[PDB]
């Protein structure tokens, strides 16, 4: 099945999914001189003051910390969304090096890390439903690089050791996600797709300007994680990003001059 490896890589993908070769594929290069600002987006709104966090699991690609997503509890509105769109998980995806390791990259650049916060259109019903609409999904994507600790982030690197390999589980309450944020919410946007299989697309991305910072030592803890389950083969589980696609006929707006 798929993954990141030689043998069942980005590369491959396409011949399982051959929406991977699509008009709206994900992740792209933002290119900051030809992203266009458009006054017409408005201010985003993050609400997730009530946000109930209930676990997080290795599923063998990443890991997810899950929230109840059964009432209004995380959402996102506001920029380029029209509706609600409520939160269900975030993960992340790393590099082996602190060089690369981000799926978008701005100006040809990689970041050491890209946090996805992921979020589905309410007037669709559910998740599965959602992923099967052009505008079902809203992803906030945070860039990390490597500098200072990210307190709000400490609690995810502590349990990680309880969810080494694939398929593990474990209770995860009362995380606030408001402690991934940085400052500014100044943002691009596009229209894309899922960064895995299926690959769908699904996606109004919303890529932050200002990345956050973390340390070495929390991104370490990163790559100590297995793609494999116990009692398999332990292959570290580093280098789980999707190069930049072809951006085609699509235009990357940014909220600010
Ligand atoms: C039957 C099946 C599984 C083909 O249909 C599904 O309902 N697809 C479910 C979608 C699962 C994928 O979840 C995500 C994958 C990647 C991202 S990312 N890296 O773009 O933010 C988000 C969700
Ligand atoms: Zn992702």
């Amino acid at each position: 099945h798929w993954g990141y490896g030689k043998h069942n890589g980005p590369e491959h993908w396409h011949k399982d999914f051959p929406i991977a070769k699509g008009e709206r594929q994900s992740p792209v290069d933002i290119d900051t001189h030809t992203a266009k600002y458009d006054p017409s987006l408005k201010p985003l709104s993050v609400s997730y003051d009530q946000a109930t966090s209930l676990r997080i699991l290795n599923n063998g690609h990443a890991f997810n910390v899950e929230f109840d997503d059964s009432q209004d509890k995380a959402v996102l509105k506001g920029g380029p969304l029209d509706g609600t769109y409520r939160l269900i998980q975030f993960h992340f995806h790393w590099g082996s090096l602190d060089g690369q390791g981000s799926e978008h990259t701005v100006d040809k650049k990689k970041y050491a890390a890209e946090l996805h916060l992921v979020h589905w259109n309410t007037k669709y019903g559910d998740f599965g439903k959602a992923v099967q609409q052009p505008d079902g999904l809203a992803v906030l994507g945070i860039f990390l690089k490597v500098g200072s600790a990210k307190p709000g982030l400490q609690k995810v690197v502590d349990v990680l050791d309880s969810i080494k390999t694939k398929g593990k589980s474990a209770d995860f309450t009362n995380f606030d996600p408001r402690g991934l944020l940085p400052e500014s919410l100044d943002y691009w946007t596009y229209p894309g797709s899922l960064t895995t299989p299926p690959l769908l697309e699904c996606v109004t991305w919303i890529v932050l300007k200002e990345p956050i910072s973390v340390s070495s030592e929390q991104v370490l803890k990163f790559r100590k994680l297995n793609f494999n389950g116990e009692g398999e083969p332990e292959e570290l589980m580093v280098d789980n990003w999707r190069p930049a696609q072809p951006l085609k006929n699509r235009q990357i707006k940014a909220s600010f001059k």
